[PDB]
């Protein structure tokens, strides 16, 4: 897989954003990962969490997997970085989302990712508190 560029348009929540790429608006949702809706139980913070990370970096990046590039609602399928580190990866290291949505053939980073999940498990955090 590889990086590209992409800038930030707006956060929208934690595993949703709208970013430019290849020059066009687009909503992206991020592979792999599931955060509560904003209304529900640890979803401000979900939110708040990716806003800061996209919204503080330098640089941001997107990736896409082997499969599917966009989804049935047409928003992009991607891992989503920040000045180099994972968005995806971090929601799930903090227990701000779950492991979830991992179809066969867009799936590269899921033992990764159910690293992160483990050991946000481990220390019981947010929503395994
Ligand atoms: C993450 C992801 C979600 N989706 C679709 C599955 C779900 O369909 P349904 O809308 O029918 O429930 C929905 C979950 O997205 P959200 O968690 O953003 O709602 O997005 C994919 O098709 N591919 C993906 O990789
Ligand atoms: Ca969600």
């Amino acid at each position: 897989l590889h990086k590209e560029p992409a800038t930030l348009i707006k956060a929208i929540d934690g595993d949703t954003e709208k970013l430019m790429y290849k020059g066009q608006p687009m909503t992206f949702r991020l592979l792999l990962v599931d955060t509560p809706e904003f209304n529900e139980k640890y979803g401000p913070e979900a939110s708040a969490f990716t806003k800061k990370m996209v919204e503080n970096a330098k640089k941001i990046e997107v990736e896409f997997d082997k499969g599917q590039r966009t989804d049935k609602y047409g928003r992009g399928l991607a891992y989503i970085y920040a000045d180099g580190k994972m968005v995806n990866e971090a929601l799930v290291r903090q227990g701000l989302a779950k492991v979830a949505y991992v179809y066969k053939g867009n799936n590269t980073h899921e033992q990764l990712l159910r690293k992160a999940e483990a050991q946000a498990k481990k220390e019981k955090l947010n929503i395994w508190s």
